[PDB]
């Protein structure tokens, strides 16, 4: 960088003679390379006293040059407002000369602000992995749990008012300079490409409009061939419900990739809650991309389906080889395509889904929520199972085409053990244990429903009960959920209102008929949702079951797609979720 | 800029107070803002200075420093080679560290370097912008021609050692420092985003995936129903004819791309001896981007045409459409797409078709050459207006499927007025003279075979005189045109071939397998270009002409597409041309 910089970091001195030193390689050699790694570890001190220094005389101009900018504001506001009343007696035009300097003074303070954040965060990264290797050196005493003592609170790294000072920056420009709308700081403001590291690579877009392209085009034909060429078999049925998983999961990749472009360019922060690292971001381009390529997948696996096998090669085979193509996709476990991501995502599910065993963090929660609502997965892949293994031709290849409560509620299960590992931890009341209660209405309202059917399958002359039962159930389930979804979960509603009138005391998205249209929308599907998993779990209602089902889970996972967005927003905003 | 800079422009004060002033706007007055003028053209004078005085001595200190970092690296080659001689005595990492520290100060180097191209640049760029301004504000009798006087020398512009600066130092770096490979300077010195505008923006580089992505899947479903429904009908010929064109054109479009794209990133300069605007850069992106949807366009009319029109349509009018739905996107004059390139194309076409009339530059003569390989679009289109002027059924509407010499002939036409018009200009000898010879022998060849093949459907007992005649001059055709593509239009077969076997003293591109394939297969193509004029113009073999000139066509556009390559590069590194 061509910046201020003594070294910053000793770029790769301290590895080299590192590698000279235990290169050449007990007696006294011992104690030798242990007073080496003492003044190695004394030249850290050296480091970490250069940082904090330079860190703190820096934010300290920074401040002052803050407090200078924000005083040269104040008149430039009073002398534009009453105070001076194309040419207008050229006024105007010296008011004007006053907005455009201190648009100049602003962004060139937003570039310095921005500047010694990426040198703080480069020296956390840069001595952070170097401290990594010398453990990794032997697996010194010292280092791991003494370099976290040393680091993590690193005098330099421990003011967090760099986060407070550009967000407030923001804020107080927008207030007057820019209206209070990100576009115009935006236009002025333009994210030069330093910091993330070249968005939106080209490539990458590259891939995202190649897939995009050659998925529109494969649902038209899709579309079209369905429509001119379904006749034959009066059962397709079988097949809509298997490919139902593969499309749900698509439309819920598609949606959590754009629910990665909002949270990114909403200014909600996200990385920092997901605890990720701060480096290793997923654009929205990386999982719009990862979307796109398994809907191609699944559109070519459902055209082989349709018009012809390779002409002798068991059709059934599709479904199968699709299903097997995205497991191994997730699961192949060698250094190709997005193995960091995946990798992670594994580590994610062997610590959400053996609950409670491990801790709860965020992500874990995040997932098992999500889970909550593609339950109809879970409930698909069961079919698979249970279809392939009982009620399939193995010889025969003319043609393809009491525990789905236990697996229904499955995500509600490992939620509420979820829940319950939370309460143990922490030891405390609503809004602890109330999400239990809640995600334990999920059991009482499908068990119910089972007995309820079963009762009529049989034939008792007592079904009137159990059924309003059922609706009472059913009722309180869905008011809760909405009362949660609503007032916990998403801040809304609060006795704050003040100028956001019925919303949140503060808000981050630009349209308020944002917030009244996802509410009004959440409210009335909260009962689809509901309807939705009672009746294709156990209503029995036939002929009618598996299209009400089909049509409703994608509009579920839309709104969870909405619940993404306005949760967390309010991770970051209000931030109570007792995470952090 | 957060650079060094006190005004550099002076903003657009100069533009403020003259509306301040022309707006408040004869007996004194006219004298009196001819004043205000002529201290408005002081102040250019003054800008002027400043320019100058301030390039001076930057570009002075650059030489000083390029001659202190050659003296550095000369100590620093001197020290490693054969003074010297993971450890190894740790000399080796001395070295290392020499090397480490002069990659960095020639990085900096690098970077202040173009800095300073891009502070002159846009200098130039602005100070002609307000010039331009001050002309439109009434006609100035100063500027314009006196603006020209005192801008385009500029002796801050006047200096173009910026380039020779640039353009040494790559190759003095690349000489040793990255041992005359491009990759690890390019890793190194990754092409900051600052002076091309970001390149390849992430929408267009989006529509590029998609348009390509449609038109792979297009192409895949038009192999798909060829190859399993054409039977019907046993006349394809006209409408693979009548798409030929379509498909020609799309196909050097897709090759201009990659020329573009080849030109860029190998080094060779093509803005500049195309006289394009400085920053009006057609990146290979948007060449892409437009040959993919013409191509989309293309695939949808053919698709139409087959399988079936929207069930009442006469047929015959996909073909119409496509072609008048390309030429209203080349011809529409509102400000929508690409407004600026097409009437640049317009511009240019304007002036070459009407020759000789108005000059010759460079583009004019490429675009000629170009046609003079295209020139089966104009027969296509000469087809498409007899059939659908004299052999069509307006009413009826079941299903689509001696001046043809003239329109071959209308390219080696325009091309050799092209060049009559050079010698009339210039007054030379060769090569102006013998580019004429080598573009009337195709008159002739063409001529002689039609008079040839019109005897023999005659009848004439004379034909073997006219078929030995017409082989001869054919013969006589091809090696003139090998050999001026060889010498004088590419600079190979040179006499100072040097290190070069057999090809030119300097080259630009990384291979010479490269060249050497590219040589092979022109020599052997020629032959194909002249056989296919020859037998689709007036052989009048039937059953068998069509599709031979539909497979050699394609391939005569790739021939093209090497010829651009292997040319331009010509352009730029021994810059014969005859231009500038």
């Amino acid at each position: 960088t061509p910046e201020w910089r003594k070294q910053y970091i000793q770029y790769e001195a301290f590895k080299d003679m590192l590698y000279s030193a235990q290169d050449q390689a007990e007696d006294t050699v011992k104690r030798y390379f242990a007073k080496f790694e003492e003044k190695f570890f004394q030249t850290c001190e050296k480091e970490l006293a250069k940082i904090n220094t330079f860190y703190s005389e820096k934010l300290a101009e920074a401040q002052r040059r803050f407090a200078t900018l924000q005083n040269e504001l104040q008149s430039s506001l009073d002398a534009q407002k009453e105070s001076t009343g194309f040419h207008l007696s050229h006024e105007e035009r010296v008011q004007h000369r006053n907005i455009k300097d201190l648009k100049l003074a602003f962004s060139e303070f937003y570039l310095s602000l921005i500047l010694l954040q990426n040198y703080q965060n480069l020296n956390f990264t840069g001595f952070r992995k170097i401290l990594k290797k010398h453990d990794k050196i032997l697996e010194t005493s010292r280092g791991a749990d003494w370099r976290v003592a040393h680091v993590e609170v690193a005098p330099f790294y421990t003011c967090k008012k760099i986060n407070q000072l550009i967000s407030e920056t923001e804020a107080v420009v927008t207030n007057e300079l820019e209206d209070g709308d990100r576009q115009k700081a935006m236009k002025r403001l333009r994210v030069p490409p330093l910091g993330a590291a070249q968005p939106a690579p080209a490539w990458t877009t590259f891939r995202v409009g190649l897939f995009c392209g050659i998925f529109i085009v494969l649902n038209i034909t899709l579309v079209l061939a369905a429509v001119f060429k379904l006749e034959t078999d009066r059962s397709i049925w079988p097949l809509i419900r298997i490919y139902r998983g593969g499309f749900l999961l698509i439309e819920f990749l598609f949606l959590l990739g754009i629910n990665t472009y909002g949270w990114r360019q909403a200014g909600v922060n996200h990385v920092l809650i997901f605890e990720l690292n701060p480096r290793s971001n997923l654009s929205h381009q990386h999982l719009f991309e990862i979307a796109g390529f398994l809907g191609i997948l699944w559109c070519l696996s459902l055209l082989a389906c349709f018009f012809a096998p390779i002409s002798v090669i068991p059709t059934y085979v599709y479904p199968l080889a699709l299903y097997g193509f995205m497991v191994f996709f997730l699961i192949n476990p060698t250094k190709t395509f997005y193995y960091k991501s995946r990798f992670w995502l594994l580590k994610l599910l062997f610590r959400v889904f053996t609950a409670p065993f491990h801790k709860v963090g965020f992500a874990d929660f995040w997932l098992a929520d999500q889970l909550n609502s593609l339950s109809v997965i879970l409930m698909d892949l069961e079919y698979m199972i249970c279809f392939y293994s009982l009620e399939l031709k193995w010889d025969e290849s003319k043609g393809l085409l009491g525990v789905r409560a236990i697996v229904q509620c499955i995500p509600a299960w490992l939620r509420f053990i979820q829940c319950l590992r939370r309460y143990r931890d922490t030891k405390r009341a609503f809004p602890h244990l109330v999400n239990a209660g809640k995600y334990s209405t999920t059991f009482f309202m499908v068990t119910f429903a089972a007995l309820y059917s079963t009762h009529k399958e049989r034939g008792h002359s007592d079904t009137m009960v159990f059924f309003y039962l059922w609706i009472v159930f059913y009722i309180i389930s869905s008011c809760y959920t909405l009362i949660w979804d609503l007032k916990m979960d998403w801040g809304l509603f609060d006795k704050n209102a003040g100028e956001n009138t019925f919303l949140r005391e503060e808000i981050v998205y630009p349209q308020k008929a944002y917030y009244y249209c996802a509410i009004i929308e959440d409210v009335i599907l909260r009962f689809a949702w509901t309807i939705q998993i009672s009746i294709t779990s156990t209503t029995l209602l036939p002929h009618s079951g598996d299209i009400i089902a089909t049509v409703f889970a994608p509009l579920e996972v839309f709104r969870r797609f909405v619940w993404n967005f306005f949760r967390l927003e309010n991770e970051h905003l209000n931030n109570c979720g007792e995470f952090r």
